[PDB]
């Protein structure tokens, strides 16, 4: 359901957390290079979202409709394992989306599913981000794999 990319000239830890988000959601995954976000809109034909950068780390992850509009935004800090995570499937379930987080799903195109929550996300509070999201693998236990969010903002 979407192109990613990231910022330009983004660092291996950007890459890496890119690269691995995109293969946990099955969406395609360009290299930036050079490009304007308006040829890298060409190049998806469709839905884009962009990872961008602070100091070198993950923060922002921005969403765009097929024609460039500004579908929303999160604010965020990527934890990450060295191992792959194990998935059946493209990540695309939640177990739920509590009151105040449901622009995080409608941003990353997730939809509920209370049947399983194998290669799926779980959506929570904590005590320092606004919500953690984590990812639970084919044997629904925690992938090693989270979406430290701070902030986000839907149009």
């Amino acid at each position: 359901h979407m192109l990613l990319t990231t910022s330009r000239k983004p660092s291996q830890r950007t890459r890496s957390f890119s690269q691995r988000l995109s293969r946990i959601m099955g969406w395609r995954y360009i290299n930036r290079g050079k490009m304007s976000l308006r040829d890298v809109l060409i190049e998806a034909r469709g839905p884009v979202a962009v990872v961008s950068e602070r100091h070198g780390n993950p923060a922002r992850i921005t969403f765009l409709d097929e024609r460039g509009g500004e579908r929303g935004y999160i604010l965020f800090n990527p934890s990450f394992e060295m191992k792959k995570p194990e998935l059946a499937d493209k990540a695309v379930r939640v177990s739920s989306c509590p009151p105040g987080s449901e622009g995080l799903c409608n941003l990353m195109g997730l939809e509920v599913d209370e049947s399983s929550s194998r290669d799926a996300w779980s959506i929570r509070t904590d005590e320092e981000y606004a919500w953690v999201m984590e990812l639970m693998d084919a044997r629904g236990t925690p992938a090693g794999f989270k979406l430290l969010i701070r902030d986000f903002r839907v149009g």
